[PDB]
RNA sequence: UUUUUUUUUUUUUUUUUUUUUUUUUUUUUUUUUUUUUUUUUUUU
């Protein structure tokens, strides 16, 4: 027979304006709205099968847009370091959010109907959320958009926030969140000297009014009545 | 070595008593009630057989009668478009329950005796519920009953509603149900317009009798009496 | 490509005493108090071991002694009918729970002391409870021994009543007690008929102190005074 | 076909300070602090890579220092003897543990800042403690620790008792824990006469304050002000 | 009357977790989308 061995050694800085700079600049030249509702409804799917391939450097074909993405999805490829200038499913997600609230303030009011039209927001939606909430609001709930707490004025953390005091989301979810920047502030800083600013903000979400089921209106009503969710 | 790309793109009606109709005139013209006990017994094995195999379009051999079913049990054959007059295991399970309530109004009471002899709905009876407490009622029990509300007198609905409130089952089965017509009347309308219906048909069943377990009478008594479920 | 057809077709008694008789008559011929507590010592191996192998029918050899087995245990084999006359590894284990109380109280009082050395129950210890605990209770914390309430003075039942109604084990686990005989007695007359004697049964297991974990007893104490179990 | 018989057949002491002690003379000759490091660092990686591979001995290569450990974590290899003289993952844990404190108390004070530096406690880190809580309770934090009770002065204890009490660890944790000696002494007899020393150990432990999560300081106290952990 | 839970010993055997503005992963993903997901009778 035989008897293996196994080695280890020992081991021992990117920011998002300048990672969304470098993309925008290169890949947003051939890049339309219908591209991007792609990226957002199937995202579902391009979440699992880039976790099923194994090919540490993946391209994804959305529409005609085509963009290649570093697959950190896939469990064995899980915690190999990606470059400042490298893009994840997750980092991509964020970007094209900023690039929409960009889009949705700098553009023509028929052009930001094309946007509300054409652009669905998974996660937003299956929660009771929609356009007519908020542009930045409705936005934020996509992920990344954390790496952007200035852009989307708190609203990431404040849906996080909203979400783990009703059970709903686990704590540990809010880590990242924490360790980013606001404006130019960096964590402690932030976190009192604008404290009231996430205040209102949870204030806004918390108007919204969830959405536990996909059901009717009335629905909500007709079922809460035998004491339901 | 290779680096895979994969591609996506865009996307953007059924009513039961047609799907019934059509149903009825081709399928039951060579079937027994031998053959629908069959289906019913065996339902638990049919389901998974049917999610082992993957391939789309499958038949069922039950006793002599056969039928051509759409395999949507499969892991990867969901959420793929069935056709509004084809059948899956559910549909078929619905169908099947519309067609013995069909009869065992308008047949011979003789012929009655035969059926509550020969057909037996497990999730009924392991419920303890028997054809004794009502023939709607019993038959409402089988999956796909939902579908036709009008027909099973909201039995479907009240089943479910008794059954999340006493936390066996959760909120989101009761999703389907209420994207349901009633005679006529969509979701929000027949809501209120027949809430008193539904009052009725909850105080039925909750008069029925559950059973926690498949045990005897007197168990149930004798165990209680030590603090018991 | 293909199409499958996949077929199905209708369906529609044991005592133990006799099942009993019979493997006592044939079996415990060349059989020994090392024979025994081989089986259930390594009974807890003697099941995983089982429940790989696909072959429906198996042999045990512990020590000298040689034993066919129906392998229910393998998850595929599970739910095919097993002849009144046949052996699973659970008729077994009560069987021989039998065969030893009945030794236990026929034979010398030198011969008892060779078993309660050799013959280990592991269930029993685990929860702290010993021969010294009564040789009849001791015995009817193997499986099987439900199958003989009469023999076993109902301690099968008492020991499960315990357990559920202290969280321990689930409601369910108790179904296959009570559909057992007592004596001549079924279900339902001996239910209340001797609900004094479980009654009592039950006070005598409620006495012997479990074991939470398996810890020392200075342990069970230290531990506490921090807030334990 | 074929028909399988499968046999079995009957059963029926190690001391660290000696198993230590033998460790230490032959194999921490060429050793040092970063092969150390490497080891608890990547003490998560080695755990799962050992539990994949089915080869019984199984050698480290931490940096330059090389081990030979018996691959007792994959679930085939679990309960079959380890020799008094051989080394697990577990005990090899213990053993840096004892090592590294025997250094930290007989060195240069210069020196003690290279350990302190080079060598991470992942588990003692992660509940928000380190180096500066104390020498003795740090390491102790490492797996293996609660071998040597009497070197490590309770903590290995307090801590585990410390956890069970809130919520943190399940019971059964402190199983092999209360097996095990302190100085000379053995379970039962230290159990009162050592207990002030352990009610002030955990007393010790108490006052460190553990990490929920991996965040801030703000963070702590900012999400607290919302209802959180 | 088949299965599922739990299977002894200062047996020292496994099972729980495993750092770092680690920016990697883990949670959850739109439409009266009618698609899956839940449970599945009897001295079984």
């Amino acid at each position: 027979g035989s008897m293996i061995e196994l080695e280890f050694h020992d081991v021992a800085t990117f920011d998002p304006e300048v990672a969304y700079a470098n993309f925008k600049r290169v890949h947003t030249t051939g890049l339309s709205y219908d591209h991007i509702r792609i990226f957002y409804i199937k995202g579902r799917e391009i979440k699992t099968s880039l976790a099923k391939r194994s090919e540490w450097e993946v391209t994804l074909n959305l529409g005609g847009w085509k963009i290649t993405v570093y697959n950190t999805n896939f469990p064995g490829n899980r915690n190999n370091p990606v470059p400042d200038d490298g893009l994840t499913l997750h980092r991509l997600s964020g970007f094209l959010a900023r690039y929409l609230l960009e889009k949705m303030l700098k553009v023509s009011e028929p052009e930001k109907l094309i946007i509300k039209s054409k652009i669905i927001n998974p996660l937003a939606e299956k929660n009771g959320i929609t356009w007519n909430d908020g542009e930045e609001v409705y936005l934020s709930f996509f992920p990344g958009s954390e790496m952007f707490l200035g852009t989307f004025r708190f609203y990431p953390l404040a849906i996080g926030i909203y979400k783990v005091q009703r059970k709903e989301m686990e704590p540990k979810y809010l880590e990242k969140t924490m360790r980013q920047r606001y404006m130019g502030l960096e964590a402690a800083t932030w976190t009192v000297s604008k404290l009231t600013e996430v205040q209102s903000a949870l204030t806004v979400v918390s108007s919204l009014g969830w959405k536990k089921t996909n059901v009717s209106a009335a629905a909500r009503d007709f079922l809460a009545k035998f004491g339901i969710n």
